[PDB]
DNA sequence: AAAAAAAAAA
DNA sequence: TTTTTTTTTTTTTTT
């Protein structure tokens, strides 16, 4: 008998796999019988688990096969093929809300019965993110209508501050809520081709602390990161079609990607400032650090880079009006899970030992 | 039974499709069976609901195929093949045309019964355009010309002016009606080589904010970028081939595209002057500042800086004997649409608005 | 009869065989027969002697084949892929307890009695070792730690010294105890792309005797390094994911691995300051230097560089508690044996003559 | 019939190409008919007459095959798996017993009644390169040592000295001695990358007559070399593993060759001299220039550059309990041949003829 | 019936044709008749009417074929197979007396009745090439020897003199006369590797007029020749295999050829002047110029230039006994044909022609 | 352009 | 399953 490619390409998609080796991997896996298999017992991975019994028949002939490797290939590309179809054709808000009901299935298994996080630090983390900046809520708010919206020219935000002063936390998780990649552009300019190949069909981009000139009276050194983003402004504003290319395909034009750019305290140029809607001035707060160094799981289980964190804060502050009706049914189930955990004088206290730099739990 | 490799081609040639994942992706779509899919029920893609009930046969064979990267492939390389056929076989007036009447499909898919866009914004886009330049219809219309007869000599048009007088947006909506890119001659003349390479197979070229030098003296930033361009002589007039260096790539030949110079009113080199057909005096006008700060839905959905508002401009203006024999069928329908849904007091009205500086369409 | 492929991948597993070229020259010597074999005979090497009396009768027939680079390269595309489905399922703690496993199984080879090396020789590395930094069991446990709890912005530590002072030595046992590769920054930016894609998947990275700029009356020659880590500071944070580069292979993102700096006296920004949670100032002794001309075989057999001489000062200083479940039970074994083969006494003695610089076996 | 591609990996590995083309090359030779050839006739070249009658029916069906170069590919490759399975499994000093073995081989041929080679001229090398340095069988064994004991930083030898003082003469001769690559550092920082990548699994480097700076004042010309190689000190190391380049393949992490670096009287740094671990000044000497413009065939055979010198300078000198086991038997035979055919007046009479400036043999 | 890969093979190596697509195009104007066929019958090409009367019947079925490259790179493959065994199994001599032959086929081709040239114009010639430097014929025979000899750091001449002295006249004649390529030193640094790769495999090269520094006070251009070329001496030198690059290929090792260095007056640095053995002072003529205005055919046939016109200069000054024993037959025919056509009178007469000025044939 | 890695034919 | 044909990148260029 015969390996289904098939199958393969099936399980691919269920589980989402974009990457060659990983699926041969985990298909392998499948070989051995279900019925003794540990992995299946234990319920470790439910990328497993779920799959075994279903996929071995197809994984014992795989097993066998001269060329797992391009059954596997033809799965990814599969994968690949439909992300981009997703991406040339959904609107803007369907993307968003499809990354939101990722996350909110992925939440459902992570405090479940079968689960291992606890809400209260999640929302101890919650807490201490809205802590950071004045109505950090509605900031997110306008930020997500903001990337939704994506308005040629005004697509872009600008992150300035000091030296550990948050911007990489908050832009962390801004990528996670949004779904995006985070792209390095201080590299010389004839590497970056395949560096800005990565923004394809992704939804932010984010540029992590962008070099400038300048700096040296600072002891921040110089690069080349403002000279390449004040190349590429024919990226930043989104006017025109730009041309993306990446391995084993061809170059894919698109409007590339709106998002964030992390920066330190450089000058930044005036064609370049007139291409960012609105800068955030990051700054340190005292109380913070002693907050975190206080509450060590915040950053142990990356707490507040978590875009699951940002999520449940947007559970918290806004109405169930703005979200997506299709997605509008789990929000409220959520809504009445946290308000059956959490009261708004455990919240309170938490919030004011954040600002007293007290750990967060006490 | 087989699968048919033509079909693949035949669905990428009516698509137009140049990418491998998203034909491969589009392809497998149809797999599923036309009777109840509900992206045919919802008719909001054409480039499915038109196919699919056609392409289902096939697509089911393909979905099993192991071939599936390979048939895309030959799919997409009958397509570039095309393409390179029509780039050295067609004239410019066919090649305009094509742009043309695939801007008319885009319109007929915006403003179709499953439409998502409404023509009052657009046809106000019109009137703030129109209002831009004294005859703006003749001006577009005659650039058109210019474009398409690509005369040697009579060849480039100057856009001058003082900041914020929308040079730049007039240049953005052209190069979408006519296909094209920009360029930047404000570059080191080291550099200035490689920049020059975008033009190849361009069908226009826009100079944008050419840095001229003697003009600081009523603080114009001085720089390089004119008595650059007057050194690129025979790129100008069109008469000779040019050797065109993108980085990477060898060397060809071809006469550069026409285009636009967008400047500002600094001194030009007489032998630089004598190049352009006609200069064009861009002004800032308080009502019109006033009128866009008012009907400012136009800068959101950029319909003042899109090609469709032109030639939305060119039905409206234009009478059906200056479009292509071709296309006029399709200008003949339009025109009915843009009278039955405009009587000529709406637009009037719309028009004497925008000249008080009165942001509302009624 | 045919090569079997599946045999060829169990080898490449059970040997965890990453390298085409040698998985197809050890499988070359089963060809011949195991009857009168001279490296079963003589047992010199373990990755062939358990495995050819198995693979015989494969590898004759796979000695005949044509296709032998494609069998190796699919059964190490195999072991890749377990790897990187370990990489993205198992905890870090898992991962490291897997390889402490691993280098027990080689401790219990290399000191069995078929073994060739000499427990009292390693002792005397790890009594050198000890007197190397103040309380080097709590430093190596408290890395250890820090490499397992990968906490963001918190992932790397700085060793800081002049020439001969140490770095280099316990960075080397630390990757060989933790896994990892080396890396070189100094070489310029442009291929560094291909450098960074080493750490894929990997534990650890060493950046290794980076080098700086200015100190040159120091008489210490300047380089790139330090502002190609002052670039690359997104890597360093950890707290986005980064894209990295295997030739023909496609880029993968991930979270690039912890560890640490070497560096010879220079000056370092402020802000990749930032990135390093601790700095150890190493300091020659010239004790340590005298104890290594009299005791020139932990040299020679590069024990005062290998993590099996950490491995053992961890046995030796550290509670069974501090070890993961499942490997305490072989750390009670290896506990019982140190402490039969030495005393307190002789051990005191090593490292008396240590801090005496005579040879730390008189 | 078909042809055996076992037969042409057999050849391969007994004649050691690692050059797809050479072993084409030679294979096809093997087509014409053994009873006729005049290569056999001859015995000029070993490769073809021990071979060819057993190749003879195997090559005249590779004549006629439609995939040669796939067939010399895995043999070719067979050759180089081999080599990598050596370099990782053979103790070091086995591999120098090895590459003694083939240098042995050589000498039997060489020295033979079919050998175009006289022993007195060799001797007479011998004698030269005794003159050079003072006791060179000592520096010789000891240089010898310190390859196969790869004591990590005590790895690297410096030879220094003026214009024609020796300094290749010797690295050559050392170079053929224990196989191994010469790599030209001077050339810039970005095509060094695969030049370094001819080190893979070699015994030796030699960094040949590489360039410091700020040697004007002596007339020496100032390059990059001494820099590139402070860039690589993490090379010359040893304690970790480098990852090394070659064009299209995968980088391969290996512990860096030991080696010479050769250089004309330029500063070096002190983080550099660190790596070294013996410096030998190389002076000029008149006599022996003398010498060899009247002992002309000491160049015109190249025989001071040679391995076979310097391994009959260490039969001459050293004691047979010095080699390596396996080779004593041989080392002890060759000793026989020394003294029969040289008296120890004959000799010292040569050293004598050397330091007068007369020409050896007279 | 099947396509002959054998006499394509045979084809290619008759005509020692190495490139992939002259051999298909040759191969395939054989497909039509032999019996009309125009190039035969005007015998136009000696590579076409030799071959095409056999070839005819294979060339009809290739060209059928479906994989006419595939059979072409077979026999290119081949063609370089050949020439590598040469390359490394071959003594100097024989490649030399190998060229000679090629040399000797070219004159009896060009001398003959089919031919097209005159022996009283290319005497003329070497009667020219004889006044340029005294005691020329030694000069040829003398470095001659030196290439064949190839003694280490004894094997590079240098040309050195003013600008028209004759330098790449005759060091053009000794690369066409040896076989070799030119090379330009003189480029950025940079892109040196890929000058350098065209040594490869080759007899001789010539560097041509490398340009120094500090030549400027005597109106020389200064450039970056002789630093580059001192960056280069362990090429020169010729004691250690070099790795040699060519574009998308790997390092080959070969010895680098020995040649000759071309430039103008510009000061030599002794490390690069310690590997030149002669240096040949050119020196403008009066009699030079005035004698080749007047005898033009010199020049506009390429006579001076050619390997052809320093051949018959040793045919007629140097004893047969010099040339190797197997042209030795070829030589004592070709000095009887020049002692039929040339009386030592008339030659004498060319000499002193030459000597004042007056055209070499008056 | 040539090779290394990968896919189609019979 | 045996054997031959195909895709694609890297490298190179660029900085
Ligand atoms: N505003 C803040 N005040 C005090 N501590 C903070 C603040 N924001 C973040 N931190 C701490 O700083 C660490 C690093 O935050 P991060 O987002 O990387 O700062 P940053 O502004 O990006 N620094 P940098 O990347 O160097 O410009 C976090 O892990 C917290 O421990
Ligand atoms: N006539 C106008 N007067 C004032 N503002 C205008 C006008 N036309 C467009 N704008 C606004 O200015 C921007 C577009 O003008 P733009 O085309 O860039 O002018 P320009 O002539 O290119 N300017 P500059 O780059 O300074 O030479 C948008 O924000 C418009 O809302
Ligand atoms: N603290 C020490 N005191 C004295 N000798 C030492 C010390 N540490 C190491 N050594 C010796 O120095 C050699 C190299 O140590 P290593 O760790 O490479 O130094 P380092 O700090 O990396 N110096 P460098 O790499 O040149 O900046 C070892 O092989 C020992 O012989
Ligand atoms: N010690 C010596 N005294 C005199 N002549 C020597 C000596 N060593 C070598 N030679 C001669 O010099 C030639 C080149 O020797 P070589 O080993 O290349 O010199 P070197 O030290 O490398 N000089 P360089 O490479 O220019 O810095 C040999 O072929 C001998 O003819
Ligand atoms: N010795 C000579 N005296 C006078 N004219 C000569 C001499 N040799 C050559 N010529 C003429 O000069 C021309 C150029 O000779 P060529 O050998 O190319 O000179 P060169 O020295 O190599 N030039 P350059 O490389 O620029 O310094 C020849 O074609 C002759 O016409
Ligand atoms: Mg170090
Ligand atoms: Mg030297
Ligand atoms: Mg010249």
């Amino acid at each position: 008998k015969q390996v289904s490619w098939k199958l393969v390409t099936e399980y691919a998609m269920e589980t989402k796999c974009d990457d060659v080796l990983l699926l041969l991997g985990m298909y392998l896996e499948f070989q051995y019988s279900f019925e003794m298999c540990l992995k299946c017992i234990k319920k470790e991975q439910p990328s497993h688990y779920k799959y075994h019994e279903k996929h071995y028949a197809n994984a014992a002939i795989f097993a066998d096969s001269k060329n797992q490797k391009t059954i596997c290939q033809q799965a990814v590309d599969t994968v690949l093929a439909k992300k981009r179809v997703d991406s040339l054709q959904l609107t803007r808000e369907q993307m968003l809300t499809n990354r939101f009901n990722d996350l909110l299935d992925r939440m459902d298994i992570m405090f479940g019965s079968t689960g291992s996080a606890d809400i209260e630090e999640w929302m101890a983390g919650v807490a201490w993110l809205h802590c950071l900046l004045p109505k950090m809520d509605s900031v997110v708010y306008d930020f997500l209508k903001c990337m939704v919206y994506n308005i040629p020219k005004k697509r872009y935000w600008l992150f300035k501050g000091p030296i550990d002063s948050g911007k990489t936390t908050l832009a962390a998780a801004l990528l996670e809520l949004c779904g995006g990649k985070a792209l390095n552009v201080n590299l010389p300019l004839d590497r970056l081709n395949f560096e800005l190949g990565v923004a394809i069909d992704q939804f932010l981009v984010v540029f992590e602390d962008v070099k400038g000139t300048g700096g040296e009276s600072r002891d921040l050194p110089s690069g080349q990161g403002i000279n390449n983003l004040d190349n590429l402004r024919d990226y930043l504003d989104g006017s025109v079609k730009v041309n993306l290319e990446k391995k084993h395909l061809n170059k894919r034009t698109q409007i590339f990607p709106p998002g964030i750019v992390t920066m330190n305290e450089y000058s930044v140029p005036k064609t370049l400032q007139a291409r960012f809607v609105k800068q955030i001035d990051f700054r340190p707060k005292d109380y913070l650090k002693h907050c975190l160094e206080r509450s060590e799981f915040l950053l142990e289980k990356r707490i507040i880079q978590s875009g699951i964190a940002l999520l449940l804060m947007l559970i918290w502050y806004r109405p169930v009006a703005e979200f997506a009706q299709s997605i509008q049914s789990r929000i409220v189930e959520w809504k009445e899970r946290l308000d059956k955990e959490f009261s708004l004088s455990v919240y309170q206290k938490m919030k004011f030992n954040v600002a007293m730099g007290i750990g967060v739990l006490d």
